[PDB]
């Protein structure tokens, strides 16, 4: 089961920590829960943060992706 960090984080399955911060980070800036606004970004920050982990984490990213494309 692959969590769309990528989604989560509103950005791109294919893309780099680059795109992934500027989705987490825009996204964690949206969802960090002391500042967020979303259905539940103390979960979907927590989702990006743990997405932005993996997106921000070669192993993360790697295993992330290794579900998600990488299979």
């Amino acid at each position: 089961e692959l969590k769309d960090y990528y989604a989560i984080m509103g950005v791109k399955p294919t893309d780099d920590l680059k795109t992934i911060k500027t989705a987490y980070r825009r996204l964690a800036r949206k969802y960090h829960p002391d500042v967020s606004k979303e259905p539940d970004a103390e979960a979907r920050f927590k989702e990006v943060a743990e997405a932005w982990e993996v997106l921000s984490d070669e192993q993360r990213r790697a295993e992330y992706d290794q579900m998600w494309q990488h299979r």
